């Protein structure tokens, strides 16, 4: 069920949820959480200093990175359609302390404006895809250096539904975006690319 931020905020400001709950809340970083470190190791260790990141459909990854994070030195964007989620989320890490520096965006024309050394597109091509985006076209409007993109390795236990995620995207992005490395990190395969 959509989760009911009011309500998750007052639970967690009286001590009732924790980091670790509020990370199993949302599916996509639920199933990041058994190799947080594992992912983030292999990102910052195949792409050499970053001091800034745009988290493109974020979800609660801004809180799987403060987690992560001991002292990493980094601007970190996030941008995600779900303005309420975004306002939880800000609500949260506007309580922690972090060396990561937050900054929410909630007007999608501003994201494209900035400058980033890595833009994370983490389990969001599918997404875009179906909602028809211009893959292509979308990924040039970043201005930055690097891309993580990843996709959800699905359970290999319906019809006429194909998603070779790895097929397609080795495909389409040919001679326009080169792929630098690329892992499965538990449930996750993550791609490092250059950038346009
Ligand atoms: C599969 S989840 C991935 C969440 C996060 N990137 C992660 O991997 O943990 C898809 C996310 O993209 C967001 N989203 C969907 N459509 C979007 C759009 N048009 N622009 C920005 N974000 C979008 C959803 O709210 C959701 O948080």
């Amino acid at each position: 069920a959509y989760p009911n931020w009011d309500k998750l905020l007052k639970k967690y400001n009286q001590g009732q949820l924790s980091i670790e709950d509020l990370l199993k809340i949302h599916s996509s970083t639920n199933e990041r959480v058994a190799t947080l470190n594992d992912f983030y190791t292999y990102v910052f260790g195949n792409i050499k200093h970053v001091s800034s990141i745009l988290d493109f459909g974020c979800g609660f990854n801004p809180l799987a990175l403060y987690q992560w994070n001991e002292n990493e030195k980094i601007i970190y964007h996030a941008y995600d359609i779900d303005r309420a989620e975004i306002a939880f989320l800000s609500s949260i890490i506007g309580k922690l302390k972090t060396t990561i520096k937050y900054r929410f965006l909630n007007k999608e024309s501003d994201v494209y404006k900035g400058t980033y050394d890595v833009v994370f597109l983490l389990k969001m091509l599918p997404v875009l895809k179906q909602q028809d985006v211009n893959i292509l076209d979308f990924l040039q409007l970043f201005h930055t250096q690097n891309f993580v993109i990843s996709f959800p390795i699905k359970s290999l236990s319906e019809k006429g539904m194909e998603e070779n995620y790895q097929l397609w995207f080795e495909s389409f992005t040919k001679g326009w975006i080169k792929i630098l490395d690329s892992k499965v990190i538990g449930n996750e395969l993550v791609y490092i690319t250059s950038g346009f």
